């Protein structure tokens, strides 16, 4: 009925004429995601990636790798003997490591504002899992299990070579031995490993059993929206090798006049960039390649130069500056000085009058991201702000740094799957253009001054 | 490089200066969705609903119910004897009915522009399914299977009472007998019913096995984006009883001046509507109720009147009229006569300059819809165009009629799950307001006139 619009987010909230003594209060249950499976099954991989996605879409998440807790308690690794079921002392340390991790999980979900906590450990026994349930139960946390099952020696072998042997545990080992020691380590967990059994013992557990690297899934009783998304997400990511290329439209006319937004076409240099891009793609010699653009003339003209089928996406359109479209930063500061200042102090959440915020872009780009995960080779020709959002997702950058990532014109960012994330390579196509990057940039409201 | 922007959709396409003799060409493989399971398992329900969703998001889909083909070939039903495995003649008719349906499936996917075809029949035998694969294989159609398994007599019994007994097959029967005849009919299919076996015989088939009304899922090798969505969709819909209420913000100031868009607050009547709405909600006496609004002041003020926690969604914001925001239809016709005319001849695809189209709303509302499916009781306070889109989804209205659906101010649309769809009830809260509904509305370009 009677409200006021927040200055940064432009959100309508009710005016709280806090009486004499303003009462605050503060601070949807948090979720503990429990990874399950033998080592070298991709649990850490899934953990890190899922967390990357969730934080990007706005759900604060953190991974709690029990392994790191162990490396912290036991300075240097020696061999798999540490993991033998008969190693009574090591068992105490391992148990202590897991409980210490949960301790931090409690502090995260109950005292640091986190919503999701990924408990990354083998958690291969009903006994370990029951303990976690109890823990969750007493702290009022929902529990969701993700088990990875893979009995393909080629896969396990490969997984070991990609992330295991180069672990700090094997700092003083050659491939031959690290590989041999890890295999023995896995054997240690095999005897008491009790996979999840939803059609029986684990009927009441909320879980997803990822089988044969995503070939098949077994989902049991999803509880909420959050558990709905993850499941959706896990069923769309793959591990096939491929490359993702990201770049902006060749320089446009508004770029030259320092004008934001609009729908201007390519400048002579922008067109030059287009051919260069065509040459670059040709040289990459990719068997197949999808090309995506926004619906703004700028990106489509660039795509045309490629002579390849491309698909337009309205979601890739540049951020909408509202009443500031087509205006220069100078004109914005002069006409909307307060709006200008507000954006500089909170560039991620700031929303343009009748326009958008970087936050809006993320919600808007979520489906572009979901498709990128499903695809193989893809070239995305877009815009500065948009590019920053996608890049933030792939490179796991925070919301605070997202609106400042450097995404120059005429430059292609080549992204490749490496280890637990994405490797990025920058390739400038050698065509001049303007630079549209802008970095971040009291006494009277106090006595004495 | 050199393109032109389409007048209606504002989409940048390359100029095709069709040479002397313009060549056209024309017209992603189509998909045949194969339903599997004993009768009264919700296959038709799933079929119709999935098709409702798909067409709404833009993927042309149609259901091919073999049952209707049979009722068409055999004027009147008599009893389950028709379905006995020893009824050699009926078997010929049934086979003929299925093949006739596929025939229409071919014509749909290959000659009518359809993308998805839902083959709705029990398809309970490996033999029937293998036939469908062959069919698909020879027409270059992908094949996806959805099997519904339910061994809960209470469920089957209930399903029978809700959609079976009231079938035209039982026009001359009382509940007692229709129920008894249907049970015998189901027995007929039980002997040769071979459920899907993904971990064996059906390993290479793309399928999802819905178990215990969604309690559990078994997904096997999703092939594309399309099979990704459906799966996601099926895992989010439920059949619990609940109600969805939809209405617009109480009348606002711009409403009074005949002004579109903007972010004006409630008028005195709009506020009156707010209290009325509060009274209405109270009288509905719902155990729980979620309230959703847009981020425009109008809907939030309305929600405030309820004194209930509500969640804002940027996706629910009214359609964006671009450079026409805050303008009157009169001012639009006068200032942008051509834009005005263009919108009237293609109201669904038309996009406002630097604004949106009803088509954009759908893509934008997809996640609102997905959440509505996951929830129980929900009150959505929004806007005319937005409301029309949601209503179009629930009432299965076409894109052509969506921008004209009647969604008056101060009126609540109560939606309830009934049969295979949604029942709608309109409740006007008895508070005056303006009417913002607008219906649809050569010689010189020819010789002689
Ligand atoms: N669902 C999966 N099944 C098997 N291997 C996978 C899966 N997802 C990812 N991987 C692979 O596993 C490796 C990462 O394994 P890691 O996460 O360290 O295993 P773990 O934590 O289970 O000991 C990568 O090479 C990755 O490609
Ligand atoms: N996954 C499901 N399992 C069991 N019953 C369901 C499911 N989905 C919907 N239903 C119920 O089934 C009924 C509709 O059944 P119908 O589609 O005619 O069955 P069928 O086509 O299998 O003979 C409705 O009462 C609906 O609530
Ligand atoms: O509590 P458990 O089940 O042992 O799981 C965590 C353990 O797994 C290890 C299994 O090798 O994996 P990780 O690679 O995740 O570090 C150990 O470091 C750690 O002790
Ligand atoms: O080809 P089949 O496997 O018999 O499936 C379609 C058949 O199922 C029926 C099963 O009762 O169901 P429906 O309610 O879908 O009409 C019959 O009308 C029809 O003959
Ligand atoms: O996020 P920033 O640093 O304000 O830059 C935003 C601008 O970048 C551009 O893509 C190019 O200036 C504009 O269209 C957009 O308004
Ligand atoms: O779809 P229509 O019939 O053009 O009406 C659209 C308009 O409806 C409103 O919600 C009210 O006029 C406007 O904000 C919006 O522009």
């Amino acid at each position: 009925l009677e409200l006021t619009q927040s200055r940064v987010q432009k959100i309508w909230v009710p005016v709280d004429h806090r009486p004499s003594l303003p009462r605050s209060c503060g601070p949807n249950s948090p979720t503990v995601i429990v990874m399950v499976g033998l080592p070298a099954r991709g649990k850490t991989y899934i953990s890190k990636k899922l967390t990357r996605y969730l934080n990007w879409i706005g759900v604060p998440t953190k991974v709690f790798n029990v392994g790191e807790y162990r490396r912290e308690a036991v300075k240097q690794y020696s061999s798999y003997n540490f993991f033998r079921p008969d190693n009574e002392e090591a068992m105490k340390v391992r148990k202590q490591c897991a409980l210490a991790a949960l301790r931090d999980v409690k502090s995260y979900l109950a005292k640091e504002g986190g919503q999701i906590a990924v408990f990354d450990a083998t958690n291969t026994t009903r006994e370990r899992r029951h303990m976690i349930l109890h823990f969750a139960k007493e702290n009022d946390f929902k529990a969701f299990f993700i088990e990875s099952v893979c009995d393909d020696p080629t896969v396990v072998a490969s997984n070991i070579m990609e992330v295991k042997i180069s672990s700090p545990d094997y700092k003083d080992c050659n491939s031959a031995e690290a590989m041999d020691d890890f295999m023995k380590r896995i054997s240690c967990y095999e005897a008491s490993y009790q996979p999840l059994d939803p059609d029986k013992c684990d009927r009441d557990l909320s879980l997803i059993k990822v089988i044969d690297v995503g070939r098949r899934f077994l989902v049991n009783r999803v509880q909420d929206h959050i558990q709905s998304r993850i499941v959706y997400y896990l069923m769309n990511i793959h591990v096939q090798p491929r490359t993702i290329y990201l770049c902006r439209h060749g320089e446009n006319e508004h770029n030259l006049q320092g004008r934001i937004g609009g729908d201007s076409g390519l400048s002579s240099r922008g067109k030059k960039f287009a051919s260069a891009l065509s040459k670059f793609v040709e040289e990459q010699n990719l068997k197949d390649l999808r090309v995506w653009t926004s619906q703004l003339k700028s990106t489509i003209q660039t795509a045309e130069a490629l002579r390849l089928p491309y698909e337009q996406w309205k979601a890739l359109n540049e951020i909408d500056a509202g009443v500031c479209e087509e205006l220069t930063y100078e004109e914005i500061r002069d006409t909307y000085p307060e709006e200008y200042a507000l954006r500089e102090q909170d560039k991620y959440y700031y929303r343009y009058p009748t326009g958008e915020s970087y936050q809006d872009l993320v919600q808007r780009l979520e489906p572009v991201i979901m498709e990128l995960e499903r695809q193989e080779n893809v070239l995305v020709i877009c815009h500065q702000a948009v590019l920053r959002c996608l890049l933030a997702y792939f490179l796991d950058k925070s919301a605070e740094e997202m609106p400042y990532l450097k995404c120059p014109l005429h430059t292609v960012l080549k992204l490749t799957p490496v280890a637990y994330g994405c490797r990025v390579e920058s390739i400038y196509l050698n065509v001049e253009s303007v630079c549209t990057h802008r970095e971040r940039s009291n006494p009277l409201m106090r006595r004495n001054s």
